[PDB]
């Protein structure tokens, strides 16, 4: 049971919890994604920024788990750093709490607190 996607799989339960969503469909699966992407929709739809701003962090884990299965650890790895990476520079950049509400500050952290470990297991060409 490689330990880089139970670790991703535990993130993603974690995001589930905070924004208290608990979808039928399996983490990882393109049925997943469609969850996702509906409620993202509805959450825009509906101005919950919550619930908008998780499907759409949610997304992005399920698309690594996606990555991992069909190329390399470290793409999925990748995937996510560059997105987080992105976020960061997006929220800090440019200055005019300011975007970084508490949902915001939960998943990045949640992210960069888990960052240096997988990390370490997408490396590792053991669980390849």
């Amino acid at each position: 049971e490689n330990p880089f996607k139970e670790k991703l799989l535990e993130i993603m339960a974690s995001i589930q919890t905070y924004c208290q969503k608990s979808p039928m469909s399996d983490f990882g699966t393109q049925h997943y994604e469609q969850w996702a992407i509906q409620m993202e929709k509805k959450a825009a739809k509906d101005g919950n920024r919550k619930d908008r701003v998780c499907a759409e962090h949610l997304r992005k884990y399920n698309e690594a788990l996606q990555i991992n299965d069909t190329i390399r650890m470290i793409d999925a790895y990748s995937h996510l750093e560059t997105f987080y990476t992105d976020e960061k520079e997006k929220k800090f950049a440019v200055l005019n709490s300011l975007k970084l509400d508490e949902t915001d500050e939960f998943l990045m952290n949640l992210f960069f607190d888990n960052k240096k470990m997988l990390k370490k297991l997408a490396e590792n060409p053991k669980y390849e």
